[PDB]
């Protein structure tokens, strides 16, 4: 039995037990919070040898300026879709609506970090510092100057080259055997997230919920869906059934970082080159905003409407931007997305409890803001690996 089919059956027992014993499932947690240690246990050495190791194999720096100028390029198009398409369900639909958390009053003009502060400190200032705190643009700046330079060296990088190589190889197989323990790990998580978010206490937030899942959803059956068919010109239905591991892993673990590991190795079986998927497939762990766009759209609109005050389109939109600007590189960072948004919407001025709201189900749209970062990444790796051969 293949270890998807494994997954697949972890998950849905998982599901059933969190539905049967519901809160009692929180004993299982710890087995689950094990599962999430040991794979973001990972991220930080493979991602720093497995690009280093693909910017050398490559041998030349214009094609790698090339695939980064495309991925940024192809990135940016998808955080602008996720936004218009979360902005454009939140309208339609209103989760904020009704609940009446306070008065309706005016709204000042957003405030965020400097965007020159947040270019400045994707520079490590130093890379061990950067290593050790796990700063994981810093670490993928460092990593990109490396291996520019591994490539550029030739004969004298040798030793660096095969060191690095060996290294990822061994990230690979230690990411091999921490997923024997997958299955396992999977029904802990989804036991207890069932059985903790029961459908009565997501009742209060079931049009929020709805509303996010229903934009993940168009964004991946529509934007990446009519990218495959037309770009990168292959089935999209097919992709998918390529891809369904890395999709279960994402929205199970909820951390694209700590599900990089399956991305990369379903990016083989798609057949797109080992040196472009890492330095895609890291790099996208990272920038790819497209889920955390939505959700961030969707929930600043929701508590722009529970407290009643209707915000016009530039509002709306200076609003959801500078929000997924500010939260440019803490994005992979758990819950950092939600804080960047919180700063900004208390810069706005409205009310705390609003946006403690939404704390209190994070981890369901958390779900979907993994499976739809995860899915991006990977139509990228194809999209710029199709434009290259």
């Amino acid at each position: 039995m293949s270890l998807y089919h494994k997954i697949l059956i972890g998950f849905v027992l998982g599901v059933i037990v969190g539905l049967i014993f519901g809160d009692k499932a929180e004993f299982i947690k710890p087995l689950g919070d094990i599962f999430l240690r040991l794979l973001k246990m990972i991220v930080v050495p493979l991602v720093f040898s497995t690009i280093v190791t693909g910017i050398a194999s490559m041998g030349d720096v214009k094609k790698l300026g090339r695939i980064g100028a495309k991925t940024l390029i192809y990135y940016m198009i998808t955080t602008t879709l996720a936004v218009t398409i979360g902005l454009i369900l939140a309208n339609i639909f209103k989760p904020g609506k009704g609940l009446s958390l306070g008065e309706i009053h005016e709204v000042a003009h957003p405030n965020a970090p400097s965007f020159t502060e947040t270019l400045l400190n994707m520079i490590p200032t130093n890379p061990f510092e950067a290593m050790a705190e796990g700063n994981m643009l810093q670490i993928i700046v460092f990593a990109i100057f490396f291996g520019i330079a591994l490539a550029l060296m030739g004969e004298k990088a040798e030793p660096v080259k095969k060191f690095f190589d060996s290294a990822s190889e061994v990230m690979f197989k230690i990411t091999d055997i921490v997923m024997k323990f997958a299955p396992y790990g999977v029904f802990a998580l989804m036991a207890w997230t069932v059985g903790k978010y029961g459908l009565d206490v997501l009742a209060p937030l079931g049009k929020l919920i709805l509303t996010v899942y229903l934009g993940c959803i168009i964004h991946i059956l529509i934007v990446y869906t009519l990218l495959l068919r037309f770009l990168c010109k292959i089935n999209p239905l097919r992709f998918f059934k390529k891809i369904k591991e890395a999709m279960l892993v994402a929205f199970s673990t909820c951390s694209s970082a700590a599900t990089l590991p399956v991305t990369m190795r379903v990016a083989e079986e798609l057949g797109v080159p080992e040196s472009i998927a890492s330095f895609t497939l890291p790099l996208g762990a990272t920038i790819n905003m497209d889920g955390t766009a939505l959700y961030q759209g969707v929930a600043a609109i929701f508590v722009a409407q529970a407290y009643g005050v209707e915000l016009t389109l530039g509002q709306q939109l200076t609003i959801v931007l500078t929000a997924v600007l500010a939260s440019i590189g803490t994005a992979g960072v758990p819950g950092a997305g939600l804080v960047m948004l919180t700063m900004v919407l208390t810069s706005v001025g409205l009310p705390l409890e609003g946006i403690a709201l939404i704390a209190g189900i994070d981890r369901i749209l958390d779900m979907a803001r993994t499976t739809v970062n995860v899915t991006g990444d990977l139509v990228a790796t194809a999209i710029v690996a199709r434009t290259e051969n």
